[PDB]
C-alpha cells in the first residue's frame, strides 16, 4: 500500500487515524482533499503536528485544481 490519506466526507478524527496508521509504516504521508475537505486536511495535518508527533515536519504543501467543473485541491506532505 502507498502512504496516501484521501480527506472526504468522515469526521476528522477518522483521518487523524488513517494518518497515524500510515505514519506507523512510512515516515512520510501524503494527506489529499479537494474542494469543502481542503480545510479539514489542514485540521487533520495541524492536530498530528499539535497534539500527536511533535516533532512531525510539513515536507511540502501544493495546491491545484481538479476535474465540467473545476475543483480546488490541496496536498500536504508530513514527514518525521
Amino acid at each position: 500500500m502507498d502512504n496516501v490519506v484521501l480527506i472526504g466526507k468522515k469526521p476528522v478524527m477518522n483521518y487523524v487515524v488513517a494518518v497515524l496508521t500510515q505514519l506507523t509504516s512510512n515516515d512520510e504521508v501524503i494527506i489529499k482533499a479537494r474542494g469543502k475537505a481542503i480545510n479539514k486536511a489542514v485540521d487533520v495535518a495541524e492536530m498530528i503536528r499539535n497534539r500527536f508527533i511533535k516533532d512531525i515536519k510539513i515536507k511540502k504543501i501544493e495546491i491545484g485544481t481538479d476535474k465540467e467543473v473545476n475543483v480546488s485541491t490541496i496536498e500536504i506532505v508530513l514527514a518525521k
